[PDB]
Formats: structure tokens, sequence, C-alpha cells
């Protein structure tokens, strides 16, 4: 077929029931997430391209940067209870690999604060029970698919997508083949 399991998408031998429909996994510590993010900007292209009532999720990983990649798991919760992802994701990509100014908490905090986020906002948030069930939503999600590398991408727990198959000499048509993959396994 034009789409083959084990060629542009493979098959979890372990399908995760009740999970989200479409799932990205990153690390702001993660060089190719960088790319996917801020020049291929996938998540973007995806989402233009999904089927109606098919919404995406997007979590922050710990298995990388030590204690800073935790504090930034942490802080991407933050980023979803206020809703400013889309403030945000930019300063903290940059921060940790292109400025390297991100080396703790509170430096990650100065992002938010720079955003206009107020700082007792952040504060409370921060401290908050909804971020510790966010933080913990994010840990399941990556334990349900025993998730040990991103940038990665799972659709309704049972697909998930194989780019290291897709020629990848022109940018913009990799992002198609790969938004045009997600919308055919989310019809599956």
């Amino acid at each position: 077929a034009q789409y083959e399991d084990g060629k542009q998408y493979t098959t979890l031998e372990k399908p995760v029931a009740g999970a989200p429909q479409v799932l990205e996994f990153f690390s702001f510590f993660c060089p190719h997430c960088y790319q996917f993010e801020e020049v291929l900007h996938i998540s973007d292209n995806v989402k233009k391209k999904l089927p109606e009532g098919v919404k995406m999720t997007k979590y922050h990983v710990n298995f990388m940067g030590g204690d800073l990649g935790k504090d930034l798991t942490q802080a991407w919760a933050v980023a979803m209870a206020l809703g400013v992802e889309d403030k945000v994701t930019v300063p903290l990509f940059e921060g940790v690999q292109k400025t390297q100014t991100i080396r703790s908490a509170s430096d990650i905090r100065d992002v938010f604060i720079n955003a206009g986020i107020k700082g007792e906002e952040y504060d409370a948030a921060w401290n908050s029970f909804v971020v510790k069930s966010l933080v913990a939503q994010q840990e399941k999600a990556a334990a349900d698919v025993q998730l040990r590398g991103v940038p990665a991408m799972f659709v309704n727990g049972k697909y998930q997508l194989n780019p290291q198959g897709m020629d990848t000499s022109n940018m913009d048509v990799f992002v198609q083949q790969y938004a045009d993959t997600v919308k055919y396994l989310s019809e599956k």
C-alpha cells in the first residue's frame, strides 16, 4: 500500500486504551524537537489537516536534561493550565538551545514574566494541585507508551509516526507528508 505498517508508522503491540487522539511528545532540550517546532512547524501543520472533531495534545518529557528537564515539564503544565503555550514555546526553546540563558527554574519563570504572565499568577499556578495533576498526566501518557525518545507522535494510542522513512530534502514536502500521514492514521 502507500502507507505501510512498519514504514511510515508502526503499530503499538500494546495499544493504549483511552489515549488522546493525536499525542505529541517533546523536550525543550531536544534538538530535533527544536527543528520540529521552530523550523518545520509540525504541530501546526498537522492541526490544519486534522479531521473535524480530532483534538491535539502535546506533552513535555522528563528523560532529558535532568533536574531542569523536570522543571520544564512542570513549566509546560503551567503553560497548559494558563493556556499560554503559544506565548512561551518559542522563548523556552530559544532560551534552552539558542541563547542558553535558561539554567534554573527562576530563568524559566522569567520567560513567562517577559511573555506577560503576572508573577503572582505564575507562582500560584506553579504551586497548584491542578498543575500537579497535569504533570501526572504528562508522565502517565509517556509511561503508557514506554517512551524513550523525542520527538514522537501517537495517534489514538495505537499508531506511532515513523519519520525516519521519509525524504527530507525539501522541508515543506516532508512536513506535508508527515501531516497527511497523521490524517490518514486518524481516519483508520
